[PDB]
Protein backbone atom coordinates (compact mmCIF):
# COMPACT_ATOMS: atom_id res chain seq x y z
CA UNK A 1 0.00 0.00 0.00
CA UNK A 2 2.63 2.51 0.81
CA UNK A 3 6.20 1.82 -0.91
CA UNK A 4 7.08 -0.68 -4.09
CA UNK A 5 10.82 -1.09 -4.28
CA UNK A 6 12.33 -2.42 -7.27
CA UNK A 7 15.88 -3.70 -7.71
CA UNK A 8 18.57 -5.89 -6.27
CA UNK A 9 18.78 -8.07 -2.80
CA UNK A 10 22.07 -9.44 -1.92
CA UNK A 11 24.11 -10.48 0.83
CA UNK A 12 27.24 -8.27 1.50
CA UNK A 13 30.96 -9.69 2.45
CA UNK A 14 32.48 -6.98 4.17
CA UNK A 15 36.32 -6.95 4.84
CA UNK A 16 37.29 -4.01 7.28
CA UNK A 17 40.97 -5.01 7.37
CA UNK A 18 43.22 -2.24 5.88
CA UNK A 19 44.54 -3.65 2.67
CA UNK A 20 45.67 -2.73 -0.91
CA UNK A 21 43.43 -5.23 -2.62
CA UNK A 22 40.55 -7.06 -1.95
CA UNK A 23 42.70 -10.40 -2.93
CA UNK A 24 44.54 -9.12 0.84
CA UNK A 25 41.26 -9.53 2.49
CA UNK A 26 40.70 -12.69 4.77
CA UNK A 27 37.96 -11.78 7.61
CA UNK A 28 34.56 -11.45 6.00
CA UNK A 29 31.53 -10.48 8.12
CA UNK A 30 27.57 -11.10 6.38
CA UNK A 31 25.40 -8.39 5.72
CA UNK A 32 21.81 -8.31 4.86
CA UNK A 33 22.42 -5.60 1.49
CA UNK A 34 21.09 -4.16 -1.99
CA UNK A 35 20.02 -0.42 -1.78
CA UNK A 36 16.27 -1.28 -2.24
CA UNK A 37 16.24 -3.97 0.04
CA UNK A 38 17.79 -1.52 3.00
CA UNK A 39 15.53 0.90 1.84
CA UNK A 40 12.18 -1.11 2.52
CA UNK A 41 14.15 -2.27 5.44
CA UNK A 42 14.61 1.60 6.93
CA UNK A 43 10.61 2.10 5.39
CA UNK A 44 9.22 -0.53 7.90
CA UNK A 45 11.17 0.28 10.73
CA UNK A 46 9.85 4.06 10.00
CA UNK A 47 6.57 2.03 9.76
CA UNK A 48 5.68 2.23 6.14
CA UNK A 49 3.69 -0.42 4.29
CA UNK A 50 6.49 -1.68 2.03
CA UNK A 51 7.39 -4.29 -1.05
CA UNK A 52 10.70 -5.09 -2.21
CA UNK A 53 10.46 -6.56 -5.58
CA UNK A 54 13.64 -8.93 -6.05
CA UNK A 55 15.32 -12.19 -6.98
CA UNK A 56 17.33 -14.05 -4.59
CA UNK A 57 18.25 -18.03 -5.13
CA UNK A 58 16.67 -21.02 -3.23
CA UNK A 59 19.97 -21.11 -0.31
CA UNK A 60 21.37 -20.65 2.89
CA UNK A 61 21.55 -16.53 2.04
CA UNK A 62 18.32 -16.61 0.52
CA UNK A 63 16.57 -17.82 3.24
CA UNK A 64 19.41 -15.78 5.41
CA UNK A 65 17.82 -12.61 3.27
CA UNK A 66 14.03 -13.72 3.76
CA UNK A 67 14.06 -14.21 7.34
CA UNK A 68 15.14 -10.56 7.78
CA UNK A 69 13.00 -9.60 5.05
CA UNK A 70 10.02 -11.28 7.10
CA UNK A 71 11.49 -10.27 10.49
CA UNK A 72 11.28 -6.41 9.12
CA UNK A 73 8.14 -6.89 8.38
CA UNK A 74 8.50 -6.31 4.61
CA UNK A 75 5.59 -7.12 2.61
CA UNK A 76 7.49 -10.37 0.51
CA UNK A 77 4.85 -11.33 -2.30
CA UNK A 78 6.65 -10.11 -5.08
CA UNK A 79 9.79 -11.84 -3.93
CA UNK A 80 11.03 -14.75 -5.88
CA UNK A 81 13.35 -17.78 -5.27
CA UNK A 82 15.31 -18.86 -8.12
CA UNK A 83 15.12 -22.60 -7.57
CA UNK A 84 18.72 -23.34 -9.58
CA UNK A 85 20.39 -19.65 -9.11
CA UNK A 86 22.52 -18.58 -6.75
CA UNK A 87 21.79 -15.66 -4.30
CA UNK A 88 23.84 -12.83 -5.49
CA UNK A 89 27.17 -11.58 -3.45
CA UNK A 90 28.33 -8.79 -3.50
CA UNK A 91 32.35 -8.26 -1.72
CA UNK A 92 33.35 -4.95 -0.23
CA UNK A 93 36.48 -4.00 1.50
CA UNK A 94 35.39 -0.70 2.77
CA UNK A 95 37.71 1.78 3.86
CA UNK A 96 38.14 5.70 3.74
CA UNK A 97 40.22 4.88 -0.02
CA UNK A 98 40.19 1.72 -0.75
CA UNK A 99 37.14 -0.85 -1.05
CA UNK A 100 37.36 -2.57 -4.19
CA UNK A 101 34.24 -4.37 -4.91
CA UNK A 102 33.49 -8.06 -6.22
CA UNK A 103 30.05 -9.18 -7.47
CA UNK A 104 29.40 -12.38 -7.93
CA UNK A 105 25.65 -11.59 -9.92
CA UNK A 106 23.28 -14.53 -10.15
CA UNK A 107 19.73 -14.44 -8.80
CA UNK A 108 19.31 -10.80 -8.57
CA UNK A 109 19.50 -10.09 -12.60
CA UNK A 110 16.92 -13.13 -13.13
CA UNK A 111 14.07 -10.94 -11.64
CA UNK A 112 10.54 -11.88 -13.89
CA UNK A 113 7.38 -9.92 -14.74
CA UNK A 114 4.72 -11.13 -12.11
CA UNK A 115 3.58 -8.48 -9.86
CA UNK A 116 2.22 -5.51 -10.95
CA UNK A 117 -0.36 -5.51 -9.29
CA UNK A 118 1.44 -4.25 -6.43
CA UNK A 119 2.33 -0.99 -8.10
CA UNK A 120 -1.55 0.22 -8.04
CA UNK A 121 -2.48 -0.72 -4.50
CA UNK A 122 1.03 1.77 -3.92
CA UNK A 123 1.95 5.22 -3.28
CA UNK A 124 5.75 5.89 -4.09
CA UNK A 125 7.84 3.39 -6.41
CA UNK A 126 11.28 3.17 -6.28
CA UNK A 127 13.96 1.78 -8.69
CA UNK A 128 17.91 1.41 -8.65
CA UNK A 129 20.40 1.31 -11.29
CA UNK A 130 21.96 -1.19 -10.65
CA UNK A 131 19.20 -3.85 -11.25
CA UNK A 132 19.05 -2.09 -14.53
CA UNK A 133 22.80 -2.80 -15.64
CA UNK A 134 21.75 -6.43 -16.53
CA UNK A 135 19.82 -7.98 -19.41
CA UNK A 136 16.89 -9.82 -17.89
CA UNK A 137 16.08 -7.97 -15.08
CA UNK A 138 16.68 -4.70 -16.34
CA UNK A 139 13.61 -5.31 -18.64
CA UNK A 140 11.13 -6.39 -15.72
CA UNK A 141 12.05 -3.59 -14.13
CA UNK A 142 11.56 -0.52 -16.69
CA UNK A 143 8.78 -2.46 -17.88
CA UNK A 144 7.65 -1.86 -14.10
CA UNK A 145 9.07 1.64 -14.34
CA UNK A 146 6.62 2.79 -16.98
CA UNK A 147 3.92 0.99 -15.60
CA UNK A 148 4.03 3.13 -11.99
CA UNK A 149 4.23 5.84 -14.25
CA UNK A 150 1.36 4.75 -16.10
CA UNK A 151 -0.70 4.37 -12.91
CA UNK A 152 0.39 8.08 -11.93
CA UNK A 153 2.48 6.90 -8.89
CA UNK A 154 5.17 8.63 -7.20
CA UNK A 155 8.68 7.30 -9.61
CA UNK A 156 12.31 7.66 -7.24
CA UNK A 157 14.88 6.58 -9.49
CA UNK A 158 18.48 6.30 -7.84
CA UNK A 159 21.05 7.05 -10.88
CA UNK A 160 23.50 5.21 -9.16
CA UNK A 161 25.08 4.43 -12.71
CA UNK A 162 28.44 3.07 -13.00
CA UNK A 163 29.98 1.25 -16.37
CA UNK A 164 31.50 -2.13 -14.75
CA UNK A 165 28.15 -3.98 -13.97
CA UNK A 166 27.07 -2.95 -17.81
CA UNK A 167 27.79 -4.91 -21.10
CA UNK A 168 30.34 -4.10 -23.39
CA UNK A 169 27.97 -3.33 -26.40
CA UNK A 170 25.05 -1.87 -24.40
CA UNK A 171 24.67 2.13 -24.03
CA UNK A 172 24.05 2.21 -20.13
CA UNK A 173 24.47 5.87 -19.90
CA UNK A 174 21.47 6.64 -22.43
CA UNK A 175 19.09 3.94 -20.22
CA UNK A 176 19.79 5.74 -16.60
CA UNK A 177 19.13 8.63 -18.74
CA UNK A 178 16.28 7.47 -20.44
CA UNK A 179 14.88 7.14 -17.44
CA UNK A 180 16.04 10.16 -15.27
CA UNK A 181 13.93 12.11 -17.67
CA UNK A 182 10.70 10.09 -16.86
CA UNK A 183 11.57 9.81 -13.15
CA UNK A 184 9.87 12.74 -10.57
CA UNK A 185 13.12 12.82 -7.94
CA UNK A 186 16.87 11.39 -8.38
CA UNK A 187 19.57 11.46 -5.70
CA UNK A 188 22.39 11.78 -7.98
CA UNK A 189 25.66 11.65 -5.66
CA UNK A 190 28.80 13.58 -6.51
CA UNK A 191 30.09 10.24 -8.15
CA UNK A 192 27.23 8.75 -9.63
CA UNK A 193 27.28 12.42 -11.04
CA UNK A 194 30.92 12.34 -12.35
CA UNK A 195 30.46 8.87 -14.18
CA UNK A 196 27.56 10.31 -15.98
CA UNK A 197 28.63 14.07 -16.87
CA UNK A 198 32.21 13.70 -16.60
CA UNK A 199 33.73 16.47 -14.53
CA UNK A 200 32.42 18.99 -16.53
CA UNK A 201 30.15 20.76 -13.46
CA UNK A 202 31.03 21.24 -9.70
CA UNK A 203 27.50 21.10 -9.02
CA UNK A 204 26.10 22.54 -12.59
CA UNK A 205 25.58 18.65 -12.70
CA UNK A 206 22.01 19.76 -11.53
CA UNK A 207 21.88 20.87 -15.01
CA UNK A 208 20.38 17.49 -15.49
CA UNK A 209 17.14 19.15 -14.64
CA UNK A 210 17.72 19.83 -18.22
CA UNK A 211 19.11 16.72 -18.65
CA UNK A 212 15.02 15.26 -18.75
CA UNK A 213 15.27 14.53 -15.17
CA UNK A 214 11.87 16.56 -14.98
CA UNK A 215 10.57 16.58 -11.32
CA UNK A 216 13.39 17.60 -8.81
CA UNK A 217 16.87 16.13 -7.85
CA UNK A 218 18.63 15.94 -4.59
CA UNK A 219 22.54 16.11 -5.58
CA UNK A 220 24.17 14.53 -1.95
CA UNK A 221 27.38 16.24 -1.98
CA UNK A 222 28.72 13.62 0.90
CA UNK A 223 30.25 15.28 4.02
CA UNK A 224 28.45 18.55 2.97
CA UNK A 225 25.09 18.29 2.54
CA UNK A 226 22.61 18.26 -0.76
CA UNK A 227 21.95 20.59 -3.25
CA UNK A 228 18.14 20.41 -4.83
CA UNK A 229 16.47 21.95 -7.33
CA UNK A 230 13.06 21.80 -9.16
CA UNK A 231 14.40 24.17 -11.69
CA UNK A 232 12.72 27.18 -10.68
CA UNK A 233 15.37 27.90 -7.63
CA UNK A 234 18.65 25.87 -6.40
CA UNK A 235 18.98 24.99 -2.64
CA UNK A 236 21.91 23.94 -0.24
CA UNK A 237 20.90 22.18 2.49
CA UNK A 238 22.90 23.16 5.67
CA UNK A 239 24.22 26.55 4.66
CA UNK A 240 26.76 25.63 7.39
CA UNK A 241 29.38 22.71 5.36
CA UNK A 242 30.00 22.22 9.60
CA UNK A 243 25.75 21.33 10.08
CA UNK A 244 27.22 8.06 2.47
CA UNK A 245 24.12 6.78 4.04
CA UNK A 246 21.80 7.49 1.30
CA UNK A 247 19.17 4.67 1.63
CA UNK A 248 18.81 5.84 4.72
CA UNK A 249 18.41 9.59 3.65
CA UNK A 250 16.25 8.52 1.04
CA UNK A 251 14.07 6.46 3.42
CA UNK A 252 13.50 9.26 5.13
CA UNK A 253 12.37 11.85 2.50
CA UNK A 254 10.41 8.79 0.90
CA UNK A 255 8.66 8.58 4.29
CA UNK A 256 8.27 12.76 3.88
CA UNK A 257 5.21 11.32 1.84
CA UNK A 258 3.15 11.60 5.55
CA UNK A 259 3.12 15.33 5.56
CA UNK A 260 4.37 17.43 2.47
CA UNK A 261 7.03 20.07 0.93
CA UNK A 262 10.45 18.49 -0.38
CA UNK A 263 11.23 19.57 2.80
CA UNK A 264 11.06 15.92 3.12
CA UNK A 265 14.97 16.69 2.14
CA UNK A 266 15.57 17.72 5.43
CA UNK A 267 13.53 15.38 7.33
CA UNK A 268 15.79 12.32 5.74
CA UNK A 269 18.52 14.44 6.71
CA UNK A 270 17.79 13.46 10.47
CA UNK A 271 17.08 10.14 8.92
CA UNK A 272 20.67 9.91 7.86
CA UNK A 273 21.77 8.86 11.98
CA UNK A 274 24.93 7.12 10.45
CA UNK A 275 25.17 7.25 14.41
CA UNK A 276 23.93 3.85 16.57
CA UNK A 277 20.73 4.63 18.93
CA UNK A 278 19.08 2.57 16.53
CA UNK B 1 59.52 -32.07 -14.35
CA UNK B 2 57.89 -33.99 -11.21
CA UNK B 3 53.88 -33.19 -10.77
CA UNK B 4 51.57 -32.08 -12.99
CA UNK B 5 48.05 -31.47 -10.47
CA UNK B 6 44.51 -30.78 -12.82
CA UNK B 7 41.78 -29.91 -11.54
CA UNK B 8 39.91 -27.39 -9.45
CA UNK B 9 41.71 -23.80 -7.86
CA UNK B 10 38.88 -21.88 -5.44
CA UNK B 11 38.81 -19.70 -2.56
CA UNK B 12 37.16 -21.32 0.64
CA UNK B 13 35.07 -18.86 2.61
CA UNK B 14 34.94 -20.86 5.97
CA UNK B 15 32.65 -20.10 9.10
CA UNK B 16 33.46 -21.93 12.91
CA UNK B 17 30.55 -20.93 14.11
CA UNK B 18 28.43 -24.00 15.67
CA UNK B 19 24.86 -23.50 13.75
CA UNK B 20 22.35 -25.33 12.43
CA UNK B 21 22.71 -24.18 9.00
CA UNK B 22 25.09 -22.32 6.78
CA UNK B 23 22.84 -19.60 6.89
CA UNK B 24 23.26 -18.82 10.32
CA UNK B 25 27.05 -18.30 9.71
CA UNK B 26 27.89 -14.70 10.03
CA UNK B 27 31.84 -14.99 9.79
CA UNK B 28 34.22 -15.98 7.04
CA UNK B 29 37.99 -16.46 6.91
CA UNK B 30 39.02 -16.51 3.46
CA UNK B 31 41.45 -19.50 2.61
CA UNK B 32 43.27 -20.35 -0.29
CA UNK B 33 41.48 -23.93 -1.44
CA UNK B 34 40.99 -26.81 -4.21
CA UNK B 35 42.06 -30.03 -3.67
CA UNK B 36 44.43 -30.54 -6.48
CA UNK B 37 45.97 -26.99 -6.16
CA UNK B 38 46.65 -28.10 -1.80
CA UNK B 39 48.28 -30.79 -2.89
CA UNK B 40 50.57 -28.73 -5.52
CA UNK B 41 51.50 -26.04 -2.87
CA UNK B 42 52.12 -29.49 -0.70
CA UNK B 43 54.69 -30.99 -3.21
CA UNK B 44 56.22 -27.82 -3.10
CA UNK B 45 56.97 -27.36 0.02
CA UNK B 46 58.00 -31.27 0.30
CA UNK B 47 60.36 -29.53 -2.19
CA UNK B 48 59.09 -31.19 -5.70
CA UNK B 49 58.25 -29.28 -9.09
CA UNK B 50 54.91 -29.03 -9.37
CA UNK B 51 52.23 -27.43 -12.29
CA UNK B 52 48.80 -27.21 -11.50
CA UNK B 53 46.46 -26.93 -14.06
CA UNK B 54 43.40 -24.82 -13.45
CA UNK B 55 41.36 -21.75 -14.43
CA UNK B 56 40.46 -18.67 -12.32
CA UNK B 57 39.18 -15.20 -12.73
CA UNK B 58 40.05 -12.17 -13.03
CA UNK B 59 39.89 -10.71 -10.04
CA UNK B 60 41.00 -10.10 -6.54
CA UNK B 61 40.54 -13.91 -5.80
CA UNK B 62 42.17 -14.89 -8.58
CA UNK B 63 45.16 -12.34 -8.16
CA UNK B 64 44.82 -13.93 -4.39
CA UNK B 65 45.39 -17.34 -5.23
CA UNK B 66 47.84 -16.50 -8.15
CA UNK B 67 49.87 -14.96 -5.41
CA UNK B 68 50.35 -17.55 -2.92
CA UNK B 69 50.91 -19.88 -5.84
CA UNK B 70 53.57 -17.67 -7.37
CA UNK B 71 54.93 -17.20 -3.45
CA UNK B 72 54.93 -21.06 -3.40
CA UNK B 73 56.84 -21.29 -6.28
CA UNK B 74 54.40 -23.27 -8.19
CA UNK B 75 54.85 -23.72 -11.76
CA UNK B 76 51.67 -21.47 -13.00
CA UNK B 77 52.13 -22.16 -16.71
CA UNK B 78 48.87 -24.13 -17.64
CA UNK B 79 47.40 -21.67 -14.98
CA UNK B 80 44.27 -19.70 -17.38
CA UNK B 81 42.64 -16.48 -16.06
CA UNK B 82 38.96 -16.35 -17.11
CA UNK B 83 38.76 -12.88 -18.06
CA UNK B 84 34.86 -12.87 -17.77
CA UNK B 85 34.24 -15.88 -14.93
CA UNK B 86 34.17 -15.15 -11.34
CA UNK B 87 36.86 -17.22 -9.65
CA UNK B 88 34.90 -20.07 -8.62
CA UNK B 89 34.34 -19.71 -4.45
CA UNK B 90 33.12 -22.71 -1.99
CA UNK B 91 31.28 -21.49 1.47
CA UNK B 92 32.10 -24.03 4.22
CA UNK B 93 31.01 -24.53 7.59
CA UNK B 94 32.61 -26.88 9.78
CA UNK B 95 30.32 -26.41 11.75
CA UNK B 96 27.45 -27.98 14.31
CA UNK B 97 26.47 -31.99 14.57
CA UNK B 98 24.81 -30.04 11.20
CA UNK B 99 27.72 -28.66 8.46
CA UNK B 100 27.11 -27.53 4.78
CA UNK B 101 29.18 -26.11 1.96
CA UNK B 102 27.63 -24.07 -0.60
CA UNK B 103 29.58 -23.60 -4.31
CA UNK B 104 29.78 -20.47 -6.42
CA UNK B 105 31.34 -22.22 -9.51
CA UNK B 106 32.07 -20.13 -12.65
CA UNK B 107 35.92 -20.17 -13.53
CA UNK B 108 36.75 -23.57 -12.39
CA UNK B 109 34.67 -25.51 -14.97
CA UNK B 110 35.57 -23.83 -18.01
CA UNK B 111 39.27 -24.97 -18.29
CA UNK B 112 40.39 -25.09 -21.83
CA UNK B 113 42.87 -27.30 -23.56
CA UNK B 114 46.26 -25.98 -23.92
CA UNK B 115 49.33 -27.49 -22.27
CA UNK B 116 49.49 -31.37 -22.77
CA UNK B 117 53.28 -30.56 -23.07
CA UNK B 118 53.22 -30.11 -19.25
CA UNK B 119 52.49 -34.16 -19.09
CA UNK B 120 55.22 -35.26 -21.02
CA UNK B 121 57.91 -32.97 -18.91
CA UNK B 122 56.19 -34.35 -15.96
CA UNK B 123 56.42 -37.97 -13.82
CA UNK B 124 53.42 -37.60 -11.49
CA UNK B 125 49.84 -36.84 -12.82
CA UNK B 126 47.43 -36.01 -10.39
CA UNK B 127 43.54 -35.62 -11.02
CA UNK B 128 40.16 -34.83 -9.05
CA UNK B 129 36.64 -35.83 -9.16
CA UNK B 130 35.24 -32.20 -8.19
CA UNK B 131 36.91 -31.17 -12.19
CA UNK B 132 34.82 -33.76 -13.67
CA UNK B 133 31.38 -32.75 -12.19
CA UNK B 134 30.24 -29.89 -14.68
CA UNK B 135 30.42 -30.24 -18.26
CA UNK B 136 33.24 -28.49 -19.79
CA UNK B 137 36.15 -28.79 -18.22
CA UNK B 138 35.24 -32.42 -17.54
CA UNK B 139 36.33 -32.94 -21.28
CA UNK B 140 39.58 -31.42 -20.98
CA UNK B 141 40.26 -33.14 -17.94
CA UNK B 142 40.07 -36.75 -18.89
CA UNK B 143 41.12 -35.53 -22.51
CA UNK B 144 44.83 -34.65 -20.29
CA UNK B 145 43.88 -38.06 -18.01
CA UNK B 146 43.98 -40.04 -21.39
CA UNK B 147 47.05 -38.08 -22.85
CA UNK B 148 48.79 -38.70 -19.18
CA UNK B 149 48.17 -42.70 -19.67
CA UNK B 150 49.11 -42.64 -23.26
CA UNK B 151 52.42 -40.77 -22.00
CA UNK B 152 53.13 -43.97 -19.53
CA UNK B 153 52.57 -41.30 -16.99
CA UNK B 154 51.52 -42.79 -13.61
CA UNK B 155 48.07 -41.18 -13.17
CA UNK B 156 46.59 -40.51 -9.27
CA UNK B 157 42.83 -40.30 -9.05
CA UNK B 158 40.73 -39.06 -6.56
CA UNK B 159 37.44 -40.52 -6.29
CA UNK B 160 35.73 -38.12 -4.48
CA UNK B 161 32.45 -38.77 -6.05
CA UNK B 162 29.31 -36.58 -4.98
CA UNK B 163 26.20 -36.35 -6.83
CA UNK B 164 25.17 -32.60 -5.87
CA UNK B 165 28.14 -31.33 -8.31
CA UNK B 166 26.73 -33.45 -10.57
CA UNK B 167 24.11 -32.53 -13.60
CA UNK B 168 20.22 -34.06 -13.03
CA UNK B 169 20.95 -36.11 -16.64
CA UNK B 170 24.54 -37.29 -16.60
CA UNK B 171 25.84 -40.42 -15.14
CA UNK B 172 28.70 -39.56 -13.07
CA UNK B 173 29.33 -42.95 -11.12
CA UNK B 174 30.04 -44.14 -14.02
CA UNK B 175 32.06 -41.80 -15.42
CA UNK B 176 34.37 -41.64 -12.08
CA UNK B 177 34.40 -45.60 -12.51
CA UNK B 178 35.60 -45.49 -16.30
CA UNK B 179 38.40 -43.92 -14.73
CA UNK B 180 38.96 -45.56 -11.49
CA UNK B 181 39.29 -48.71 -14.02
CA UNK B 182 42.28 -46.86 -15.97
CA UNK B 183 44.27 -45.43 -12.99
CA UNK B 184 47.13 -46.43 -10.63
CA UNK B 185 46.31 -45.46 -7.44
CA UNK B 186 43.18 -43.80 -5.96
CA UNK B 187 42.50 -42.41 -2.41
CA UNK B 188 38.95 -43.11 -2.14
CA UNK B 189 37.58 -43.06 1.53
CA UNK B 190 34.76 -44.33 3.44
CA UNK B 191 32.41 -41.61 2.58
CA UNK B 192 33.87 -41.83 -1.14
CA UNK B 193 32.83 -45.35 -1.20
CA UNK B 194 29.31 -45.07 0.64
CA UNK B 195 28.88 -42.82 -2.40
CA UNK B 196 29.87 -44.61 -4.86
CA UNK B 197 28.87 -48.10 -3.78
CA UNK B 198 26.42 -47.37 -1.18
CA UNK B 199 26.63 -49.33 2.24
CA UNK B 200 27.21 -52.44 0.30
CA UNK B 201 30.76 -52.88 2.03
CA UNK B 202 32.27 -52.12 4.97
CA UNK B 203 35.68 -52.44 4.06
CA UNK B 204 34.92 -55.09 1.13
CA UNK B 205 34.72 -51.97 -0.93
CA UNK B 206 38.82 -52.25 -1.62
CA UNK B 207 36.58 -54.95 -3.74
CA UNK B 208 36.52 -52.12 -6.45
CA UNK B 209 39.99 -53.45 -7.19
CA UNK B 210 37.87 -55.17 -8.90
CA UNK B 211 36.42 -52.01 -10.01
CA UNK B 212 38.56 -52.26 -12.51
CA UNK B 213 40.93 -49.88 -10.51
CA UNK B 214 43.96 -51.69 -11.42
CA UNK B 215 47.18 -50.45 -9.67
CA UNK B 216 46.49 -50.71 -6.42
CA UNK B 217 43.95 -48.47 -3.88
CA UNK B 218 44.18 -47.34 -1.01
CA UNK B 219 41.75 -46.83 1.31
CA UNK B 220 41.21 -43.78 4.01
CA UNK B 221 39.43 -44.79 6.98
CA UNK B 222 39.70 -41.48 8.81
CA UNK B 223 40.66 -42.11 12.61
CA UNK B 224 41.62 -45.84 11.67
CA UNK B 225 44.38 -45.93 9.44
CA UNK B 226 44.21 -46.85 5.67
CA UNK B 227 43.47 -50.04 3.64
CA UNK B 228 45.72 -50.34 0.62
CA UNK B 229 45.49 -53.19 -1.55
CA UNK B 230 46.97 -54.02 -5.41
CA UNK B 231 44.99 -57.30 -4.93
CA UNK B 232 47.18 -59.73 -4.29
CA UNK B 233 47.24 -59.04 -0.53
CA UNK B 234 45.75 -56.58 1.21
CA UNK B 235 47.22 -54.38 4.46
CA UNK B 236 45.44 -52.15 7.23
CA UNK B 237 48.51 -49.36 7.76
CA UNK B 238 48.62 -48.64 11.85
CA UNK B 239 47.63 -52.24 13.25
CA UNK B 240 46.78 -50.38 16.20
CA UNK B 241 43.79 -48.21 15.57
CA UNK B 242 44.97 -45.72 18.57
CA UNK B 243 48.81 -45.39 16.60
CA UNK B 244 41.03 -35.98 6.74
CA UNK B 245 44.10 -34.41 5.97
CA UNK B 246 44.34 -36.31 2.40
CA UNK B 247 45.77 -33.54 0.37
CA UNK B 248 48.80 -33.78 2.82
CA UNK B 249 48.83 -37.53 2.65
CA UNK B 250 48.72 -37.67 -0.52
CA UNK B 251 51.13 -35.46 -0.92
CA UNK B 252 53.23 -37.35 1.38
CA UNK B 253 52.58 -40.39 -0.64
CA UNK B 254 53.09 -38.72 -3.92
CA UNK B 255 56.49 -37.44 -2.95
CA UNK B 256 57.06 -41.06 -2.13
CA UNK B 257 58.32 -40.76 -5.66
CA UNK B 258 61.97 -39.94 -4.18
CA UNK B 259 62.43 -43.64 -3.35
CA UNK B 260 60.05 -46.63 -3.75
CA UNK B 261 57.71 -48.97 -2.85
CA UNK B 262 53.95 -48.03 -1.47
CA UNK B 263 55.24 -47.95 1.49
CA UNK B 264 55.34 -44.44 0.34
CA UNK B 265 51.64 -44.85 1.78
CA UNK B 266 53.29 -44.72 5.28
CA UNK B 267 55.61 -41.94 4.65
CA UNK B 268 52.45 -39.83 3.47
CA UNK B 269 50.82 -40.77 6.95
CA UNK B 270 53.92 -39.24 8.85
CA UNK B 271 53.32 -36.76 5.98
CA UNK B 272 49.60 -35.53 7.43
CA UNK B 273 50.24 -32.85 10.16
CA UNK B 274 46.87 -31.44 11.51
CA UNK B 275 47.85 -30.23 14.94
CA UNK B 276 49.18 -33.79 16.69
CA UNK B 277 52.70 -34.32 17.03
CA UNK B 278 55.24 -33.09 14.33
Amino acid sequence: LDVVSLGEILVDMISTEEVNSLSQSREYTRHFGGSPANIAVNLSRLGKKVALISRLGADAFGNYLLDVLKGEQIITDGIQQDKERRTTIVYVSKSTRTPDWLPYREADMYLQEDDIIFELIKKVFHLSTFILSRKPARDTAIKAFNYAREQGKIVCFDPCYRKVLWPEGDDGAGVVEEIISRADFVKPSLDDARHLFGPDSPENYVKRYLELGVKAVILTLGEEGVIASDGEEIIRIPAFSEDGAGDAFWSGFICGLLDGYTVKRSIKLGNGVAAFKI
